[PDB]
């Protein structure tokens, strides 16, 4: 079934909002500071690291996904981009690739997405991110059914 | 005003990342092998001379500054930080000592300061390409704006 518009959005602004936007947004699913802090830094990275090109790979990458079959027509909800995205959140190189390449990836699409990765693989983020956290609540919430 | 987050970003990676996770940062933003090569020896010279302590001493300086008047309440990006970075880069003892003090530095802050401006005079880097054209070029950047 097609993602819920709130996750599609909280997406956008991680890649396309300021930091303050996107935590000021992500606070209002899920105020506690550890993930506050979490969410800043992951956001200064992408930022950092991903060139506006990277970003409009990306951009394209994530409407792949949310048009391709293996999200739309499931029975549930969007499952390949859950797939992608905790693939992406716990460094898993080889389930993110296999899933890529199920929306026909470009090269640069695959590197913007990677940088993605890198960002939470960075200076052991992998380790702190309670991944899970801020997308169950937004994905099980009210606006979401 | 607030240093911008790109700036803070590369100084705790520079402190705090491996090497590869500092270097590739670099070259993120210039990607000149002369600049490379400058900041793996740079990097590789402040791990192997500040001890966990003296890391845990920068950090705490370098949040003195980020939250500093000096800093915060100028009309321009940070100043202080500019000044404190590029006495630091460029081995200026006595500007950094005059700005570690605007900012109330402790001893142990001090010494982990003069620890990473050691770095940059003992391996001949004041007058390398390095942090002048990097840091410009981070603090110039469109996600800065500058």
């Amino acid at each position: 079934m097609e993602i819920c518009p709130a996750v599609k959005r909280d997406v956008d602004l991680f890649l396309t909002g300021t930091p303050d936007e996107y935590v000021e947004q992500v606070a209002q699913y899920k105020a506690l500071p550890v993930v506050l802090e979490n969410a800043r830094i992951l956001k200064n990275c992408v930022d950092a690291k991903m060139t506006e090109e990277d970003k409009e790979n990306a951009l394209s990458l994530l409407d792949k996904i949310y048009t391709s079959p293996l999200c739309v027509k499931m029975a549930e909800t969007c499952p390949i981009f859950y797939d992608v995205f905790f693939a992406v959140a716990n460094g898993n190189e080889l389930l993110l690739d296999l899933s890529l390449t199920k929306v026909n990836a470009t090269e640069p699409e695959r590197t913007a997405m990677k940088k993605i990765q890198d960002c939470y693989v960075e200076n052991g983020l992998i380790s702190r991110v309670l991944d899970g956290l801020v997308m169950t609540t937004i994905s099980s919430s009210k606006d979401c059914m």
